[PDB]
């Protein structure tokens, strides 16, 4: 999984590109849920949060490293199948 870090400008750009709503408005910055964040695989090649962030505040997660295979079967999970 991603996470969003403290560099975060709460510009709301990142929310609707996220297609398991992993991402909401936390107290200070915007936040990823991890347990959604299949940092996108499955429905796209690369990070769409990533792609818009206009200040480069998403990056891995180091307490929520994941396989391609573990996010592929997170995406399965949220989406069914
Ligand atoms: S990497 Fe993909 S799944 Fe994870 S929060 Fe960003 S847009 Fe959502
Ligand atoms: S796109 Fe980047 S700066 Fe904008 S709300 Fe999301 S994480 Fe924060």
């Amino acid at each position: 999984a991603l996470m969003i870090t403290d560099e975060c400008i709460n510009c709301d750009g990142c929310e609707p590109e996220c297609p398991n709503g992993a991402i909401s408005q936390g107290d200070e910055t915007y936040v990823i849920e991890p347990s959604l964040c299949t940092e996108c695989v499955g429905h796209y090649e690369t990070s769409q949060c990533v792609e818009v962030c206009p200040v480069d505040c998403i990056i891995k997660d180091p307490s929520h490293e994941e396989t391609e295979d573990e996010l592929r079967a997170k995406y399965e999970r949220i989406t069914g199948e």
